[PDB]
């Protein structure tokens, strides 16, 4: 069925909760032994979270490869993303090892470090000019730039300096601070208008390594930012943009990271952006 009459024939028939279970049931299971080694306990946030072996990030390190991030690669669509969790305070210097060995240009936050009154990630980036982070276990230096604060996210301008090389880079990160702590956004509205925003840095294009996307598990918001992005830019590339039909692409990117959407409530807030967004495309 096309998009916009299936969405309101399953809010007419209140049936969310059925299509949402039939994705779980028909969803991917792929091994994920690295991610279960003793070893690696304190770099998984949440036991029933891991990437799978086949599409998990390796560090590039001899004596610990680890890290929970996963690559999904859309072919058709001709975009990858690394979906990962929100870093620990003992995995601090590996993410931002993954950023620098990925050549990504762009960091996407959906969360904000504390939400309902417990901590959802570490404070990863430095707040002021004049006090840089250095990560001395993976040789690492981070400066903030510049800071951009909106009513609905902060663009800032990061440069990472590899200290082994002195080579220097400059990162974007894209922080998206207004999701609430509890449900989905009531309009989609803010969300797209941030998700373009990414487009229009070259964050999310080829000539860069993919870009790199986070909330706290790193499944649920940054389930439904990638999938919003992929479902418009096949609507765009196909003769036919009815075609596209989200709940196979949901299950194309399930091959890649379990538990994409985590609710039936943020899948129906992905079809609600990808309705609303082809209509501002065009
Ligand atoms: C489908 N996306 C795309 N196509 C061509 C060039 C770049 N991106």
């Amino acid at each position: 069925m096309e998009m916009e009459k299936e969405f309101e024939q399953i809010d007419k028939s209140g049936s969310w909760a059925a299509i949402y279970q039939d994705i779980r049931h028909e969803a991917s299971d792929f091994p994920s032994r690295v991610a279960k080694l003793p070893k690696n306990k304190n770099r998984n946030r949440y036991r029933d979270v891991s990437p799978f072996d086949h599409s998990r990030i390796k560090l590039h390190q001899e004596d610990n490869d680890y890290i929970n991030a996963s690559l999904i690669k859309m072919e058709e669509a001709q975009r990858s993303y690394i979906l990962t969790q929100g870093p620990l305070p003992n995995t601090v210097g590996h993410f931002w090892e993954m950023v620098w060995e990925q050549k990504s240009r762009g960091v996407v936050m959906l969360n904000r470090v504390m939400e309902k009154g417990s901590l959802k990630c570490a404070q990863y980036w430095p707040q002021k000019e004049e006090k840089e982070m250095i990560f001395e276990d993976t040789n690492l230096k981070l400066t903030l730039i510049s800071e951009d604060i909106k009513s609905y996210y902060t663009v800032r301008q990061l440069e990472l300096e590899n200290l082994t090389t002195q080579e220097t880079r400059e990162i974007l990160h894209f922080h998206y601070t207004t999701w609430p702590d509890f449900g989905v956004p009531e309009s989609p509205a803010s969300f797209l208008n941030f998700l373009f925003k990414v487009r229009e840095s070259g964050s999310l294009s080829p000539e860069h390594g993919p870009v790199v996307v986070h909330c706290s598990a790193g499944i649920g918001r940054s389930g439904t930012f990638c999938l919003a992005d992929t479902c418009l830019l096949l609507m765009d590339k196909r003769k036919d943009p009815s075609s596209v039909d989200i709940k196979k692409v949901l299950l194309e990117m399930r091959k890649f990271r379990m538990g994409l959407i985590q609710t039936a409530d943020q899948l129906r807030f992905s079809y609600l952006a990808v309705i609303e967004g082809a209509k501002f495309i065009m």
